[PDB]
């Protein structure tokens, strides 16, 4: 059944990926080329050119992204050839430099050897490449939430984290044949972060916030073509929201908001002065202006929702379906404000994609 | 097949109600009642019991709605006694001033006789009792949009709006037997509506904004155990975002975002200040502060979404199933600040339940 599915997913995806580079002609002989190659190997290997198309295909394809215009700009690296710990940690490394590119931040994707018989040859415990570890002792309660298990379980393993609110995780992952996986800590050089502070509000730096410039994602699995690249970790620009509505915000990540409003002077007592809502705003304006003053990419949910109206028209104009995921898609703050609230999408999966994989660590 | 319809909907309704009733005993005699009743005359006759808990019922399977807390206390008049255009008239004058109660809001139904072979009885064209007339006249735009056919059907009947921003739309509707629906002019002293003042922002007042004290939804289908209440008018109270974050907000409503960043002294000039959600804060503070002032009911969204916590418990307790409209039940300003963001709603249908119904006009 397996080499079925295989056989099924390459057809499909050969067919469209050549049709959309014009190699409608060479789909027969390359077929043909896959087909023994299954039959004798159990598997087949992807061109560069087939790669990297299925990875901004994957893009494109994606349900709750509102940033796929660029899907097309994605810098695809090629790193299916590394075969150690030092080599996979290295191109981690390159990954964070190149793609922050001094924080003028490219859109790029590193592709690891894929599954072979389900079997991964790089498994990697990151969510991101760059994260800050989570604590909670005693009740006590030290940086991101979101990270407590995978905090707790790097310090199993050896690592200790200064119990800042903003510890940097270091990379983890393991290689197929070891029962362990490994860390390194992060060079700081490599990693730029942001200090928030507010345009025209001199106290909003007491409340010493920061984040971290480029989100990586680095635990989705990357299918193109029945192949299951589970390690392929990618990354754009932030949205300025993720980080003022949601990382910060959140009463189970950073929890900001009372601060926020202590801060920029109004009360946090009563639901109908809607300081949340206030204290959100002025926090996201912080953040926007914040990235912007450093020289470090960024976009607003406007500007953004702008730019996925343009994805949806030159998708109508490609003659090409258009999939999302409307409860995704919609920015946490103003939604209405934005076109994609007024509309619907049909929210089903077109591959390639990436696809959320469990959890080495829980 | 209709007769089957009517009587699979009527022993489900009967059942449940009576179960919740703790009159369960009494099911089965009155389900032969009702039997008997279809077969000689078609339909069935709700008792007043069955009409007021059957409009509790409804409201509480509304999944769209966030207010549902309190669908046990809402007030049902019943009107099935009305044969008349003045006595239809009179009810729907009687409904806006007992709901309105002096500001005090009574969430009220009034239920209108049923169709019969699916011929209404009573036709009601408004959306709401009370709204704003729309006008389009050679780019020309005033008053409010969404009113702008309905208002075009009024003034072929022969009324004419003033052509304020805030014309009150006639009470308009049909009676069986007539080809043309009537139409009444609201009595003034009948009607509450709240200035759009702000806290602490003076200049706001220059806006000239207002709106009506109490929405009334006056086009839905009301639908009990197989017996359809076409003309079934119901109201709350408001919502603060419904006025402030959408009729005084959205490009295609009153469009007063540009206006609002001038009065509260912000540049409307570039996507990454926010204005417009720091805009659509500060009305909606306005919007929130000026109902209170002058003593009609209203509820913030962080109160609404916590009341709606409650009913999702109180329903758990109950043993009964939950449903909801992820999409609707979230509110149009910060919504991932509401528990509502943060999981899932079945989104299906049971009755009874109040339904969409095609315009007569249009
Ligand atoms: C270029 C800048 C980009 C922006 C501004 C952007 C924006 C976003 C945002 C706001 C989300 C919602 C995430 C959340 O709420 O947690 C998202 C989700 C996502 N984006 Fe993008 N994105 C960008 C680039 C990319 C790239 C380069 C890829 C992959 C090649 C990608 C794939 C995805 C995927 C897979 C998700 C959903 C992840 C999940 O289900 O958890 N995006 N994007
Ligand atoms: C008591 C105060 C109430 C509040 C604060 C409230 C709140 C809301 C809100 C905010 C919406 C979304 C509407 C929109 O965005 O256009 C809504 C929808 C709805 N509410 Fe309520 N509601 C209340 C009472 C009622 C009552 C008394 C009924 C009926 C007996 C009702 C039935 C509905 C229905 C049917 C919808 C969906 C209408 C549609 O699909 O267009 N609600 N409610
Ligand atoms: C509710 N828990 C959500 C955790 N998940 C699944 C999650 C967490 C953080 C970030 C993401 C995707 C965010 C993202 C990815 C990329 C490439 C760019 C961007 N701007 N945002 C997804
Ligand atoms: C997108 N067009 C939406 C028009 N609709 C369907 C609409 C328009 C206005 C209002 C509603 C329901 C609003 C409502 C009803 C009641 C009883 C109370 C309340 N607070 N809001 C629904
Ligand atoms: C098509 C899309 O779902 C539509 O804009 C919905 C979104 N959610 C909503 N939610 C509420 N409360 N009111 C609305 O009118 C809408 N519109
Ligand atoms: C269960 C619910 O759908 C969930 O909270 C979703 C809502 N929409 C979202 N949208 C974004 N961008 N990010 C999220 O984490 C979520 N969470
Ligand atoms: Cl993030
Ligand atoms: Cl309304």
């Amino acid at each position: 059944e397996e080499k079925e599915i295989l056989w099924n997913e390459a057809k499909a995806f050969i067919a469209a990926c050549y049709q959309e580079l014009g190699k409608a002609a060479e789909v027969k002989d390359r077929l043909a080329d896959i087909k023994s190659e299954i039959d004798l190997t159990g598997s087949y290997v992807h061109t560069k050119e087939e790669l990297e198309h299925g990875a901004k295909m994957a893009w494109r394809n994606s349900n709750r992204c509102i940033g796929r215009l660029f899907w097309n700009s994605l810098n695809v690296i090629d790193r299916r050839d590394v075969r150690t710990k030092e080599e996979v940690r290295d191109a981690l490394f390159h990954h964070i430099e190149t793609a922050t590119n001094n924080g003028k931040i490219r859109p790029t994707i590193t592709i690891f050897p894929p599954e072979e018989k389900g079997e991964k040859q790089v498994e990697i415990w990151n969510h991101q490449l760059i994260r800050y570890a989570g604590y909670e002792s005693d009740g006590e309660r030290i940086g991101d939430p979101a990270s407590c298990s995978l905090t707790a379980a790097c310090e199993e393993l050896g690592w200790r984290g200064e119990r800042t609110d903003f510890d940097l995780l270091p990379l983890i992952f393991r290689m197929k044949g070891d029962e362990q996986p490994v860390w390194y800590e992060l060079p700081r050089s490599l990693v730029i972060e942001v200090p928030i502070t507010h345009p025209d509000i001199e106290a909003f730096s007491d409340l010493e916030l920061k984040w971290y410039g480029v989100p990586i994602i680095s635990d989705m699995k990357l299918e193109v073509g029945g192949i299951h690249y589970n390690a392929a970790p990618f990354n754009g620009w932030y949205m300025g929201t993720e980080i003022g509505a949601r990382n910060l915000a959140d009463e189970k990540r950073y929890d900001k908001l009372k601060k926020v409003a202590s801060v920029i002077g109004i009360a946090a007592d009563y639901n109908t002065d809607l300081w949340k809502d206030q204290a959100l705003v002025e926090l996201n304006k912080a953040v926007l202006h914040s990235y912007k003053k450093q020289g470090v990419s960024i976009v607003d949910h406007h500007t953004a929702a702008s730019q996925f109206k343009r994805f949806e028209e030159q998708a109508e104009e490609a003659g090409r379906k258009l999939t999302g995921d409307w409860t995704w898609l919609i920015p946490p703050i103003s939604p209405a404000a934005t076109h994609i609230f007024h509309r619907s999408y049909d929210n089903s999966i077109v591959k390639p994609n990436y696809f959320y994989q469990d959890k080495p660590y829980e």
